[PDB]
C-alpha cells in the first residue's frame, strides 16, 4: 500500500498521493484518479475504536450520500476492505478543491464581489441543508472549500443533526461540541443548538470574517465567547431578556454592566452598507428574530445572484460501536465492485 507521513491504502485506482490537510479521524490527500483521469481529494477515517467516532462517521456518510447540491461536496467513492473483519479504515473520495476559506483568509483580501459571491453560495447550500430538516452545526471558514474559479462547497457534516426545535431548551452553561468562535450566544445561555438559527449565526460570523480577515468573536474559553459577542452587540434588550425564561441564564445577563452596541460601519468602515445590513440581521442576539436562510438569500445585498428557482431544496428531508461498524460497512457497500 502507498504510504504518506501512515498507511494510505487507496490503490490501484488512486495513485500519486500528496498531503493536503487533516480531517477529524485522519489525514486528507490529493491523488490521481486513473479511471476519471483527474486528481481528487481523499480523506482517511479510522473511527472503529470509539463509539462517538462511529456516530460522527456514519451520520456524515448517511447525509452526504442522500444530498446532491452544487454547493455541498459530494462523495464520489468510498474505499474500504471487502469484509467487516478486514476493514480498519475508510477512505472518502471527493472533488479536489483549490483551498479552504480559512487558508484563503490568512493571506488574501477579498473584494466585495468575492464576499458577495461566497456568501451567496454558502446560503444557497444552507437553504438545501435546512430544507432537508438538517442542521450543519459547525460552519466555519475551514469547512468551506473553494476551487480555482471560486465555486464554493460546504464540507464536514461531522456534527450535523436533524432539527429538533421542541427539545432545544437546556440550562445555563452546558457544554457544547461545535467550534467556539462561531457559537451563537444562546448556546451558552439556554440552547442545545437544535434549531436552524444556530447555522445562520455561524454564517454571520463568517461574513464578518470575510470583511476584515479576522474572526469577529475570538473567544478564548466557554463564557469568554459570550463576553466577545456582547462586547459588540451590546446589552440585550428587556424584550430579548424576557425571552430567556431560565433564571440562571437571565440573571447572569442582568448582572453585567450595560454595554453599548458597536456600530457595524465603525468595525467595518470599508464594507458595503447592504452587506452590513444583512450582517446585522444574521448576528441578531434573539434567535427567534434572527433572519432565516431564505430571507437572507432575498436580501438586497445578494440581488445580483438571487433566483429562488435556481436555489433548489431537498427532495427527501431527513448503539455499540460494533453495530455501528456494521452500519458503516452496510452504508458504504454501494461503492464495492
Ligand atoms: C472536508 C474534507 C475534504 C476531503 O476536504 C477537501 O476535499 C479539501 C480539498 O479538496 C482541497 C483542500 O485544499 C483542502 C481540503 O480539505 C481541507 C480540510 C478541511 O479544512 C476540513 O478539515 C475538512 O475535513 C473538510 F471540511
Amino acid at each position: 500500500p502507498e504510504m504518506v507521513r501512515q498507511v494510505f491504502d487507496v490503490g490501484p485506482r488512486y495513485t500519486n498521493l500528496s498531503y493536503i490537510g487533516e480531517g477529524a479521524y485522519g489525514m486528507v490527500c490529493s491523488a490521481y484518479d486513473n479511471l476519471n483521469k483527474v486528481r481528487v481529494a481523499i480523506k482517511k477515517i479510522s473511527p472503529f475504536e470509539h463509539q462517538t467516532y462511529c456516530q460522527r462517521t456514519l451520520r456524515e456518510i448517511k447525509i452526504l450520500l442522500r444530498f446532491r447540491h452544487e454547493n455541498i461536496i459530494g462523495i464520489n467513492d468510498i474505499i474500504r476492505a471487502p469484509t467487516i473483519e478486514q476493514m480498519k479504515d475508510v477512505y472518502i473520495v471527493q472533488d479536489l478543491m483549490e483551498t479552504d476559506l480559512y487558508k484563503l483568509l490568512k493571506t488574501q483580501h477579498l473584494s466585495n464581489d468575492h464576499i458577495c459571491y461566497f456568501l451567496y453560495q454558502i446560503l444557497r447550500g444552507l437553504k438545501y441543508i435546512h430544507s432537508a430538516n438538517v442542521l450543519h452545526r459547525d460552519l466555519k471558514p475551514s469547512n468551506l472549500l473553494l476551487n480555482t474559479t471560486c465555486d464554493l462547497k460546504i464540507c464536514d457534516f461531522g456534527l450535523a443533526r436533524v432539527a429538533d426545535p421542541d427539545h432545544d431548551h437546556t440550562g445555563f452553561l452546558t457544554e457544547y461540541v461545535a467550534t467556539r468562535w462561531y457559537r451563537a450566544p444562546e448556546i451558552m445561555l439556554n440552547s442545545k443548538g437544535y434549531t436552524k438559527s444556530i447555522d445562520i449565526w455561524s454564517v454571520g460570523c463568517i461574513l464578518a470574517e470575510m470583511l476584515s480577515n479576522r474572526p469577529i468573536f475570538p473567544g478564548k474559553h466557554y463564557l469568554d465567547q459570550l463576553n466577545h459577542i456582547l462586547g459588540i452587540l451590546g446589552s440585550p434588550s428587556q424584550e430579548d431578556l424576557n425571552c430567556i425564561i431560565n433564571l440562571k441564564a437571565r440573571n447572569y445577563l442582568l448582572s453585567l454592566p450595560h454595554k453599548n452596541k458597536v456600530p457595524w460601519n465603525r468595525l467595518f468602515p470599508n464594507a458595503d452598507s447592504k452587506a452590513l445590513d444583512l450582517l446585522d440581521k444574521m448576528l441578531t442576539f434573539n434567535p427567534h428574530k434572527r433572519i432565516e436562510v431564505e430571507q437572507a438569500l432575498a436580501h438586497p445585498y445578494l440581488e445580483q445572484y438571487y433566483d429562488p428557482s435556481d436555489e433548489p431544496i431537498a427532495e427527501a428531508p431527513f448503539l455499540p460501536k460494533e453495530k455501528l461498524k456494521e452500519l458503516i460497512f452496510e452504508e458504504t457497500a454501494r461503492f464495492q465492485p
